[PDB]
């Protein structure tokens, strides 16, 4: 077993095809399924998991009334291989409110944050062992990526941030080396606001895109050099902008320095990458909430603040059903790496207020050099008939 | 691990032995088991699994009612070992309602097909990743084989129909090599109307005994070439015939090369194997219906539309109890290839009224050179009973 | 991975030490367990599993009612590591009524019997596929041990019996090398009445202690000669005997070579085994049904049929207390081979009528040359509170 | 694969990070979980394991009143991978009203104590099989650590107690080689009462730290030496002490070698370990009773009965939340050895009576020589809610 260093150029895509569906609301009105949140999708060199933070209740249960809460101390990461719903047999692989974990090509990492939110706590488990661990540098929820970190040589990264929401925070970058935090640069450029970032292994170094909560409604990148801890920072140029909320297609505009201060308060996590100059993207349909969920490529979007022609449109969740969170994940092929992406279907309180939960199903695509068609993959949950 | 070749002969058969039950129904009475259909098994060198295409759902469970439909958003290729009925635990490896898997002595292979009717996608996934994907090119429900495809020297075969339910559509046949698709031929021959194979490795080759939805009640044949790609096509000599609905055996007849235009409108999904100019195959009792399932040998109905002279009678499911599709699947012994099937025990909608929903158990059954007896091996459920 | 030999001595015994419990039937109040009988224990070279014919359905569950039947189409092989209850994941290994397993050292046999009472199928399964089959000879219920076949070199010897219960009936003695059925012998010898036979490795050949339900209340012995395929049977000399019903302790007698005639109609499954001229059993306390559970060795037990002279007596299930059906079953230690055995503990109809059900749990003893205690290890389920 | 030493230093320590939560209790209210007690952590090379004893039921389930007591016939030792709570499909590993489990670097040991309270039998089982036994010498509850025993060059060993449980005991320590009993030293030193031991491996042998039920309220310690048998014996010098019941932070006193006759009766299970000349420990926060937890060092803690200085203190449990058990375990780190604790959260009878049950969770944490912050990760679990 050899370590990871993903030095393949990346996979010719010309969209996604579908690559799994937990339907685990719908599973939850007849069985006993985790209530969840804030999911993700990662592999090792062999196959692919699914990730998900718990509320230390099933969903037919009565703790799952005001699970809505983003931070309790009965949270755990969850594990299962991609497809199985978590079920009760279901491996909660540490505590956290708020985690990354990736795989070296040897075995897991999972960077795992629980505790007061003045306070916080982070622990790194690699290979099934407390390796390190640290505290919150600057006493206001420290948090992190809710999706998978990138390792290279056997050199992890992971974006955190400590700080405030709306204003200026504190965001680092740690590189783990066998569950030992080995450097911790801090960070630098013109990203502004950085939280819940995508990143993905564009060797030799590591790429994010993330969001910013505070000013901006593009979001925010930054370039992580595995071999010199070295940072540099930006945003997605692309006119058409990902972060949710933000302005209409006619009314945005973006900058591929700062943020745009277009509605930029609050955010959702989302990603994109880059091909040549072109960047993939995905982000929520509606503008101002978390409705639908579509994918498209916008010509010159990574280089070019003004471009907004997207080519390659797909709906992976049509505008009158719920979304939420999305997060890229990237799978070794034989010749090349490819990029896919998870979304998370929240349903429940507080936007649906027929239950008292909150609680989210998965769907997940995978860039394809082939041909797709077209469709659309909603949660499927009636909350009328849930378990009341 | 090496590739699969197949290139042994194919074992003695003089009937078939009990192999495996799941009585996923009788069990979905107390318990969560999955609602389901479109069921198949097949092995990889060391052990066998069964699959069926899911409807994101449970049986006892809101979301069963009304899962007599074929397409939703919700279904999914469901995959656990032969036996382990379909509980909360079990797999979901693809989005699909409609599916083939096969195994190449190396990973798993699986075919899967969702979307809109007139827009469909199909993603292929080897070895826990996405490798390509097509669009359905005739806009009109690209589906395919219901069981599972096969694989030689690692080069797989798929069978796929996008098209007319009751006219003429179009067939292709693809070639996927760890993932993917290196050549596509299309339908050949005298075969006019093929839906859901039931293909096996006869080396240096591939033989797959499908349904005629249109004209026939005869089942048509397609025999690909793995070397060269070149496609031959036609029907099941046999005088007695084995899809329903049909013509009684009195007033039944077929053609070696053209469908047989008795009944011929609609199907069900059907095997049949050669045997030198014999023919092993199995059928509902019922010739207008899905009730009852048999098994038989036709003598020269391999090669001669005339005979109607079987031998090695069984019946798998007695005439009064409901059955539906079956399909072949082929196991690897010491000396030679087994011949098995399964059949699907469809429970439910539309025909059965005193609930809501649409499921199957299974049966499976295995090629022997030994001897047996007699029996019948129904769903077993009691619907009157059933979670109301 | 070698074939199992078996090539060393019988490991000292003093008597048995506690091994393991599901208490099936305590869980089955609050969680889907299966309904079972005819419960075994049989291991691989590294672990043990407890197998079960089940009745195609779980306690909590209205398919429940009525399972005091013996042979309906939806009973299954179980198969699950010692140690974990029957729940929705349980592996089905096969369609079966009557059952045995063993392990060659490389893989698995199963001798799978299920089919008509007049016309039974029994199937073989090696390493995941169907090897052989063959029919009831005599059209009476072909059956077998309902506890582990034994195999030596890689080839698996199993005893079966087509024929009558209280009267004569015919018993074979199958060989089966990877799956395939390579010699049959018939039962020759003193043995008059011969079912339900607890075999174990007594090198260079096989021992069965089995069930006479006809004449006799002391158990048969049945000697099968591996390399040779002759056979000689009698029964267990000792003046304490084993099956029930049976006489008291005062009143009942024995022979080394006849059924004793002593309340032989009928039986319960049952073991022993030998130590020099000394023989270990077990049996049901009470003498005309099912309750309790006791083992001793039979001072002399082996090869006097006048002895009674018990020392080292053990409760393994208190007088008060439901038992049933046992059987050896032998694992190699580093030096010596064990001697275990598990024992039925049948709850339900028809004896108990607070429910409507017939299921079991099961205990489980492991020969020990060390030193033991005493206690009681009943089902603990209350039928007066259970799933109404 | 080769036999564990831990021939390395103990790890740098500067308090305790999260590791891992099962909500068990939680997850009860809708799930069907075990109902248990008495649990512990202990890991293979590879990965870690949590254990605790069984009641032979579920929580909502009729079986779960009168869970309150200790022993019955009905309990088992579970066994999952850290993180998986105990379901249905959890494996009963032995019968147990008392255990000790350990991996030497090859395979498993078990030490499972069953049986009459006045002849208790305890089985020892190692890779799978049962290697010996032994009964109780001095028939008054024989019982042992409830928590992992500690192997070194493959020799194991485990303390065990059969005696008074507030007067003089009988306390034995035993070597084991490969699930054979090799060696029984008995109790010598200054060590009065000692029961439930968390021992550790302090290279070149192995140290406890015990519950002493009658005179103490400081804990015993007791030396284990491996390879000559010998075992030396005393109590936790620091002034600060870890048993409960006990006298308050400015009343409270201890001794190096004698039970400090301080609220002595009764006890509860906990864990120090030592530090050069200082002692890290947890104990309930509350005095009296099994309310919160906490860890502190002690500075000169382990060689001065008269120091009081605590430094690094962490509330693992609030003060008005319910705690009670609590063990070491340790990991092999790269470098060195890690110590970890887990801690049994007890909820329902009869302290809280608003059910009939008593079960508890676990939350588990281990040592860092990086940083950490606060919180409180208690049982979580509604009890006015619950399955009533
Ligand atoms: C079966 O499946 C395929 C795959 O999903 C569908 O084909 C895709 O269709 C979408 C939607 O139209 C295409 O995405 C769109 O591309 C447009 C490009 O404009 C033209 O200009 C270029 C010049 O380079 C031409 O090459 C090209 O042919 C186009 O004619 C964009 O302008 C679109 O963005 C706009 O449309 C949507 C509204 O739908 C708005 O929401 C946007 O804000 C914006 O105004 C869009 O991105 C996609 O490229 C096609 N894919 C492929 C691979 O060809 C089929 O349509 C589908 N069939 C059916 C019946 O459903
Ligand atoms: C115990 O188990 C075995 C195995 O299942 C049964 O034996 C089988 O019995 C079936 C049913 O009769 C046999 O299948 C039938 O074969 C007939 C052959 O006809 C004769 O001619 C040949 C000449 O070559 C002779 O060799 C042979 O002995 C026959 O006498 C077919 O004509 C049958 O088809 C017709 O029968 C059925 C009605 O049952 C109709 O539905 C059909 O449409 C058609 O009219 C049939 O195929 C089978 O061959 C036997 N198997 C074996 C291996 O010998 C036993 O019968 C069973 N015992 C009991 C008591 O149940
Ligand atoms: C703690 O745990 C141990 C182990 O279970 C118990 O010790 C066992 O006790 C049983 C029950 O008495 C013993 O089994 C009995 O052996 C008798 C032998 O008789 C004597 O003669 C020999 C001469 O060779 C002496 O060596 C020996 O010491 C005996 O004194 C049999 O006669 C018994 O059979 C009769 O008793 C039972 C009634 O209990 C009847 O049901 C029978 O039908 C029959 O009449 C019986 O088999 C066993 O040998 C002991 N085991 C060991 C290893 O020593 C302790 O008793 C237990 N302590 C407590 C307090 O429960
Ligand atoms: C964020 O997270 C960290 C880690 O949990 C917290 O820092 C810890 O705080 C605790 C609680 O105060 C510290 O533990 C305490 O240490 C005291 C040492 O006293 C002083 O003297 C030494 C001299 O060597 C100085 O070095 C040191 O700075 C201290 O000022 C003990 O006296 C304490 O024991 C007493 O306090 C508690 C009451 O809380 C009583 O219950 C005891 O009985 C006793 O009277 C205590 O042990 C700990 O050392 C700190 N850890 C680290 C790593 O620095 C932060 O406080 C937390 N921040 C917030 C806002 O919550
Ligand atoms: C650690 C944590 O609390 N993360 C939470 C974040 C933060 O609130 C923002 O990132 C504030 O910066 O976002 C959510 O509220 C959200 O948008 O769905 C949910 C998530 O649980
Ligand atoms: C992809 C798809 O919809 N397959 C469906 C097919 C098609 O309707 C026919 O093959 C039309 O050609 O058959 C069924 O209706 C049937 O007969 O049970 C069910 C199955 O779900
Ligand atoms: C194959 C079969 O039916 N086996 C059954 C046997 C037979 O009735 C006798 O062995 C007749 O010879 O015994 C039982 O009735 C019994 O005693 O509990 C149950 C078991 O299911
Ligand atoms: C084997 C056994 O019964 N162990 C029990 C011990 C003993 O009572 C004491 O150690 C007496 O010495 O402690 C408990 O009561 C307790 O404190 O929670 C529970 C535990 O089950
Ligand atoms: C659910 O939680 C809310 C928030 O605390 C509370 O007001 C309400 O009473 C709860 N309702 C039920 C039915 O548990
Ligand atoms: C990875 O890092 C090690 C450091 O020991 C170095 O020797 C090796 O050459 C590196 N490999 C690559 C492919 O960069
Ligand atoms: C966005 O979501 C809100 C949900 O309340 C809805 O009212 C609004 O119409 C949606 N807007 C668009 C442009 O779809
Ligand atoms: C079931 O579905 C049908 C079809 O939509 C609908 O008319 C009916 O109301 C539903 N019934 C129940 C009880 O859910
Ligand atoms: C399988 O295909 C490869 C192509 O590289 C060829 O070299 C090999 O000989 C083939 N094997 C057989 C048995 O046909
Ligand atoms: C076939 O099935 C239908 C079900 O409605 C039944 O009415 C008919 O009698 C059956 N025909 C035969 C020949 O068994
Ligand atoms: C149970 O089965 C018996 C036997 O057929 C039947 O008479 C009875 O009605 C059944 N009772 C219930 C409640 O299902
Ligand atoms: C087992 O059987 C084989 C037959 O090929 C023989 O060669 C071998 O010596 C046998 N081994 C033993 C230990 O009897
Ligand atoms: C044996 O069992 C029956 C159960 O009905 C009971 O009535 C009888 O008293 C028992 N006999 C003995 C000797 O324990
Ligand atoms: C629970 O157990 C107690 C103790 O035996 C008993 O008195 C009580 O009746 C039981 N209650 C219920 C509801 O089962
Ligand atoms: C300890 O626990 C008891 C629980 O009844 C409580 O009444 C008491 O106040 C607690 N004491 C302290 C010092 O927290
Ligand atoms: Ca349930
Ligand atoms: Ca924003
Ligand atoms: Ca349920
Ligand atoms: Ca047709
Ligand atoms: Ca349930
Ligand atoms: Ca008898
Ligand atoms: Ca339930
Ligand atoms: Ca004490």
């Amino acid at each position: 077993a050899e370590y990871r260093n993903w030095s393949k150029p990346q996979c010719d895509i010309t969209g996604f095809a579908p690559f799994s569906k937990d339907n685990s609301i719908r599973l939850s009105a007849g069985g006993d399924i985790w209530v969840t949140r804030e999911p993700y999708v990662s592999c090792d060199p062999d196959k692919c998991y699914q990730f998900a933070l718990g509320q230390g209740t099933t969903l037919n249960n009565v703790h799952s009334n005001n699970t809505v809460r983003d931070r309790t101390p009965y949270r755990t990461l969850l594990m299962n291989e991609l497809g199985v719903p978590f079920h009760l047999g279901t491996k909660q692989v540490c505590i956290a409110w708020s985690s990354s974990s990736c795989h070296d090509g040897k075995a897991w990492l999972h960077v795992c944050i629980t505790g007061d939110d003045k306070n916080a706590t982070a622990s790194f488990i690699y290979n099934g062992r407390l390796v390190d661990s640290v505290v919150s540098w600057s006493k206001e929820i420290l948090r992190t990526q809710e999706s998978e970190c990138v390792c290279i040589n056997g050199t992890c990264t992971v974006v955190m941030t400590d700080g405030s929401a709306s204003g200026k925070a504190d965001t680092k970058i740690l590189f783990i080396e066998e569950g030992k935090i080995v450097h911790t640069s801090t960070l630098s450029g013109s990203a502004q606001h950085v939280e819940e970032c995508s990143c993905y292994p564009r060797y030799p170094g590591v790429r994010c895109v993330c969001r910013d909560n505070w000013k901006g409604s593009n979001r925010p990148i930054v370039d992580i050099n595995i071999k010199d801890h070295s940072i540099v920072s930006s945003y997605v140029c692309s006119g058409l902008v990902g972060d949710t909320p933000r302005k209409n297609d006619s009314s945005s505009s973006s900058h591929c320095l700062d943020p745009n201060n277009e509605e930029g308060g609050h955010g959702v996590k989302g990603w994109a990458f880059d091909d040549g100059n072109d960047v993939w993207m995905g982000r929520t349909i509606n503008e101002t909430s978390r409705l639908g969920y579509e994918t498209f490529k916008v010509i010159e979007g990574w280089s070019n603040p003004k471009s907004k022609l997207q080519i390659n449109r797909q709906v992976i969740v049509d505008r009158g059903n719920r979304s939420g969170y999305s997060g890229i994940f990237s799978v070794e092929g034989k010749s090349c790496i490819n990029r896919c992406f998870y979304v998370e279907l929240i349903r429940g309180r507080k936007e649906e207020t027929e239950v008292l939960w909150t609680s989210n199903s998965i769907v997940v695509f995978c860039g394809t050099s082939g041909t797709y068609g077209t469709g659309s993959w909603p949660d499927g949950a009636d909350l009328n008939l849930m378990p009341i």
